[PDB]
């Protein structure tokens, strides 16, 4: 549009490296582990090419990204927070 048609290739390193991370935690935590891999590679190229496709500006990309990122990281760290209590 403006600001998120005009983004670089940084938030793209970024926006997948943030999300592998997170989503790979949950993934790994009881999402499979051997197939994390293949299921964060779909889900991390898939949800970034959603929140980018589906992006309505700079607030929107980040904060698209963001929750994908706090709900997914969330749900890893309080799913396990109980098998670990």
């Amino acid at each position: 549009v403006q600001d998120k048609d005009t983004l670089s290739n940084a938030e793209r390193a970024k926006n997948v490296n943030g999300l592998l991370q997170v989503l790979m935690d949950i993934n790994t935590l009881n999402g499979g582990s051997s197939d994390t891999a293949d299921k964060i590679r779909i889900h991390a190229k898939n949800f970034e090419a959603a929140l980018f496709a589906k992006s309505s500006s700079k607030k929107e990309y980040m904060d698209s990204m963001n929750e994908k990122v706090a709900v997914m990281r969330n749900t890893y760290n309080t799913r396990k927070n109980a098998v670990t209590a």
